[PDB]
C-alpha cells in the first residue's frame, strides 16, 4: 500500500536526448529515426528574444551551423526546417535507441512524466500535469528547454511535452511536438498572462478515492448531494464542473471502493466549505489534484512497461 | 525556477531489473555482474512466513529450482547462496548492461529514487527518505520486493535499499544490498514496531532555503535564535537536534540566500509554535523534510549524469 507521486521509467527517452547548439545557445533536442527535434529559439542571440523574426533568423543558418552531439559522438546535419516553434534537424544517423514512439496532443487535466535535461544529459524525472490553464508547475533552470514530457503505453512512448518558457508567475509553458503551444503562449520574451488556473475536479476525486483504498477514510460523511448542487460549489472555489462523463471515469474506483461518486462528492463540499482542521489525506494538507482517475488504478493494481 | 520532488533518471537501474521465480513465488531480482541479489524469502510458502526457518528451507532448494528470466530469455543458474537477508543467485551469464555501480549503506535522512518493479518491469520511479527510524514512506504491492533504491554520481550507480516488507503502520522496511536491514526488522510476517519517528531538521531547513531561492519568503522574520534554544523546540516537536555539523552543510545554501542558518532557525520556529496559518510552501502545507541540501543545490545547479 502506500500512495506515491510516480514517473513513468525514463531509460526510453534517456536514450533519445542530445545536445544541440547553434552559436552560443545549447539546449537539449530529442533524437528519434534521422530527426532531432528542439526549440527554435536555439537560433536567438540574448537580444533577439524580446521579439525573433524566427524566419529571418533561420534564413541566415545553414546545415553546418547546427552541432548535434549525442553522448561524445557528434551527428552531421544534413537538413533543417522549422514546423510551428519547433526544429527539425535532419542528421545522417538513425537513432540506433529509437523506442517505439507516437507524438500526441495532450488534453487538460492529464498528467505525464518530465525528464530534465542540461546539455543533452538527463537530470532527474518527475511527475506534472496540464492545468487547466495550459501551464505546467515544472522544475526548470536555463538550459532546460528541449527537455520532454511523456507517458508509457507497455513498449510506446508517446512524447506530448517540449519546454520553452518559463511565465512571470514561475509556472512553464510549452509545446507538443508538432511545435505547437499550449495555450495562448508565444516563444517571445514578453510578460504574457496565462488563465485564471482552475482545480482538476475528477483527479482531486481519483485522488480522495486513493486515500479511501489507502486507509484513509476520516473526510467521509453521511451526506450526499446533486450533480447540480455540488457543481455550485464547484464554481465557488474555482473546480472544474463535474460532469457525467467524468462520474463514468471514476466507475471503477466507486465500484472498488464501494462509495458512490455523489457520495464522494459531498465528502468534497465538507472539505471544501470547512478546510481540512489541521487533518491530513495521504500525506498532505491540501486537496491534490495531478493524480488521474487512470494513475490511481495504474498504482494501485501495479501496471508494469519494461 | 520552480522545486519539485525528482528521482534519478532509472535507465542504467532499469536494464538490471529481472525476475525471479521459486515455486508459486515471484519477485524481482537484481542482475549485475553474473550475480542475481534478491530477497531470500522467495523460497518461503504462505505459511511459512509466519516464521520461516530459512537456513532448512534452503537446504531444499537447488540450483535448477530458481528461475531466473532478463525479459524474455532465461538465465541459468550455477550456485545460489544466502547472505544475511538475501539470496544471491550466481548465473551463467553477465549482464551486458551492467552500470558502474557501488553497495552502500545510507544514512538516515539521506534520500534515494525507488524503482518500483512487479515480474521484474519497471512500473515507476519516486524519490524516498530513509526515515530517522529506518523506515521508508513508499508504495509497494504484493510483488514489489526486490524492487531497489539508488542514488547516481555521475555515471556509478549507488544501490542502497531492497524492498522486503510493509509494517502494519503502512510504512515500508528493506535491507542494504548485503541483506542486512535497516533498522530492527526481520523477514517473517509478524507485527513489528518501529521507531518513533523524527522529523529531519536539516532537510527542513534546506527546503525553506530552497523556498527562498524561488520566492517564497513569507515565513521569514526579525527574530534569531541560538542553536540550544532552537533544539529546545525541536525536541518539543519531535525534531532531530541542530548540530554545528548541520550547520557547516547548510553553508552554501546560506551563502546563496544571505540569510544565517540561525535565522532561518528562527524561522522555522514561529513555524512550528504558530503553524503555517492557512499559508504554503513550495505548494505545500506542511513542512517538508524529503529533500536533503544536497539534493537542494542539486535542482538549483541543474547537476547532470546520463
Ligand atoms: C530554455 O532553456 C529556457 C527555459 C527557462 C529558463 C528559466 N526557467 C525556464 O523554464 N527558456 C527561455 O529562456 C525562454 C526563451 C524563449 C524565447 C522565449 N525565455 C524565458 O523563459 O524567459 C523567462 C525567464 C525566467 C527566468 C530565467 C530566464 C528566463
Ligand atoms: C514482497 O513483494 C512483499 C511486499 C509487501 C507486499 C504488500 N506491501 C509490501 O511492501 N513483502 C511481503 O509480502 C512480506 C513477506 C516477507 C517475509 C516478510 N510480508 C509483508 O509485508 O507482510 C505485510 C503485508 C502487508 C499488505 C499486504 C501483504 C503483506
Amino acid at each position: 500500500s502506500g500512495f506515491r507521486k510516480m514517473a513513468f521509467p525514463s531509460g526510453k527517452v534517456e536514450g533519445c536526448m542530445v545536445q544541440v547548439t547553434c552559436g552560443t545557445t545549447t539546449l537539449n533536442g530529442l533524437w528519434l529515426d534521422d530527426v532531432v527535434y528542439c526549440p527554435r529559439h536555439v537560433i536567438c542571440t540574448s537580444e533577439d528574444m524580446l521579439n525573433p523574426n524566427y524566419e529571418d533568423l533561420l534564413i541566415r543558418k545553414s546545415n553546418h551551423n547546427f552541432l548535434v552531439q549525442a553522448g561524445n559522438v557528434q551527428l552531421r546535419v544534413i537538413g533543417h526546417s522549422m514546423q510551428n516553434c519547433v526544429l527539425k534537424l535532419k542528421v545522417d544517423t538513425a537513432n540506433p535507441k529509437t523506442p517505439k514512439y507516437k507524438f500526441v496532443r495532450i488534453q487538460p487535466g492529464q498528467t505525464f512524466s518530465v525528464l530534465a535535461c542540461y546539455n543533452g544529459s538527463p537530470s532527474g524525472v518527475y511527475q506534472c500535469a496540464m492545468r487547466p490553464n495550459f501551464t505546467i508547475k515544472g522544475s526548470f533552470l536555463n538550459g532546460s528547454c528541449g527537455s520532454v514530457g511523456f507517458n508509457i503505453d507497455y513498449d510506446c512512448v508517446s512524447f506530448c511535452y517540449m519546454h520553452h518558457m518559463e511565465l512571470p508567475t514561475g509556472v512553464h509553458a510549452g509545446t507538443d511536438l508538432e511545435g505547437n503551444f499550449y495555450g495562448p503562449f508565444v516563444d517571445r520574451q514578453t510578460a504574457q498572462a496565462a488563465g485564471t488556473d482552475t482545480t482538476i475536479t475528477v483527479n482531486v476525486l481519483a485522488w480522495l478515492y486513493a486515500a479511501v483504498i489507502n486507509g484513509d477514510r476520516w473526510f467521509l460523511n453521511r451526506f450526499t448531494t446533486t450533480l447540480n448542487d455540488f457543481n455550485l460549489v464547484a464554481m465557488k472555489y474555482n473546480y472544474e464542473p463535474l460532469t457525467q462523463d467524468h462520474v463514468d471515469i471514476l466507475g471503477p474506483l466507486s465500484a472498488q471502493t464501494g462509495i458512490a461518486v455523489l457520495d464522494m462528492c459531498a465528502s468534497l463540499k465538507e472539505l471544501l466549505q470547512n478546510g481540512m482542521n489541521g487533518r491530513t489525506i495521504l500525506g498532505s494538507a491540501l486537496l491534490e489534484d495531478e493524480f488521474t482517475p487512470f494513475d490511481v488504478v495504474r498504482q494501485c493494481s501495479g501496471v508494469t512497461f519494461q
